[PDB]
């Protein structure tokens, strides 16, 4: 089998992006953030305490015929933007783009944290790193990803995502009119439960590259790139004006420059994001000072290839045996 579901970017930043779920019989479609950074498949619902509801389309198990309760499951995350979300759990039937998963774990919100509520336009996440992250209990669950695997043409899915566009994310083949040239595969670690990989360098602008080993996370969930701080002291040292603010909380820069792209390594290839990726606007409406889409992972404690990087290439999340990551220009 195959599944290809179309996402779409939240707002004019690409803040984050959402992919259409059917979950339950008759359907009930949410509109989730996809994760490679997590491994919980959690939906607002008809659980969810009133006051943390504000727009966001709710499961609702009971008009369900295919749902049943987990008994005594229990979920609980917090994410590394300091958000975090809680409930139970029941399975059923979620299918997306046209692949169906049965007895899928959904984990229904009873409470979540205000940076959620606040967001109208994420109903919840669909977790896709690996399910030894996952944070049901006392039973771990499955992502649909694992639970899909097997029945794939291909244990792989992909991940397309587009600057200021929609794209695509495809489960059991390779869309091969989707990139250019060829995928460059690189070892992956699954001992921390991410999508853990290791670049081989940079380059800032039209600048020389820089052959230097990164560790970190091909993250969907997150919206920036956030790598090492003499990395980010270098993209940023190119722009006049740039500089980082302790109480805005990173790099901003003036408005009014243009940005240089930044090259990242994969193996012996390179994957080039365009300086106008690295644009997330004002810090405030109507502010001349802008915030920056490169920023320092010091203090997270990992780097973090989030949208940011991902959106410049076509991704392949291989699910194989030994898993690994490639990437493509496209």
């Amino acid at each position: 089998s195959t599944g290809s579901a179309t996402t779409t970017p939240i707002d004019s930043l690409d803040d984050a992006y959402i992919t259409p779920v059917q979950i339950g019989t008759p359907a009930q479609t949410l509109n989730l953030d996809f994760d490679t950074g997590s491994s919980d498949l959690w939906v607002f619902s008809s659980e969810t305490t009133a006051s943390e509801v504000d727009g966001q389309t709710i499961y609702t198990p009971s008009k369900s015929t295919t749902a049943k309760l987990l008994s005594g499951a229990t979920w609980s995350i917090s994410y590394g933007d300091g958000s975090s979300s809680s409930g139970d759990v029941y399975t059923d039937t979620v299918s997306v783009g046209g692949l169906t998963v049965t007895g899928q774990a959904v984990e229904s919100a009873k409470k979540v944290s205000s940076s959620f509520t606040e967001d109208s336009t994420i109903d919840g996440l669909l977790g896709l790193a690996f399910s030894t992250l996952n944070t049901v209990s006392p039973t771990q669950q499955k992502t649909f990803f694992d639970n899909a695997k097997a029945s794939l043409d291909s244990p792989v899915f992909t991940a397309d995502l587009g600057y200021h566009a929609p794209g695509t994310y495809n489960f059991g083949f390779i869309d091969t009119t989707a990139y250019t040239g060829s995928i460059t595969y690189t070892a992956v670690s699954t001992k921390q439960g991410f999508w853990e990989w290791t670049s081989t360098g940079y380059a800032v602008g039209s600048g020389t590259f820089k052959s230097t080993s990164i560790d970190g996370i091909a993250d969907t969930g997150t919206t920036l790139l956030y790598l090492p701080a003499t990395v980010v002291s270098a993209y940023w040292a190119q722009v006049s004006g740039a500089k980082s603010s302790s109480s805005v909380g990173g790099y901003v820069f003036p408005c009014s420059a243009t940005l240089p792209s930044f090259t990242f390594g994969v193996g012996s290839a390179r994957i080039v994001i365009p300086g106008d990726y690295i644009d997330f606007g004002p810090i405030s409406t109507g502010s001349s000072s802008c915030f920056g889409g490169i920023q320092s992972s010091a203090g997270i404690g990992i780097n973090i290839f989030g949208d940011v990087a991902l959106k410049a290439a076509f991704v392949v999340f291989n699910g194989a045996t030994t898993p690994t990551l490639g990437f493509a220009s496209k």
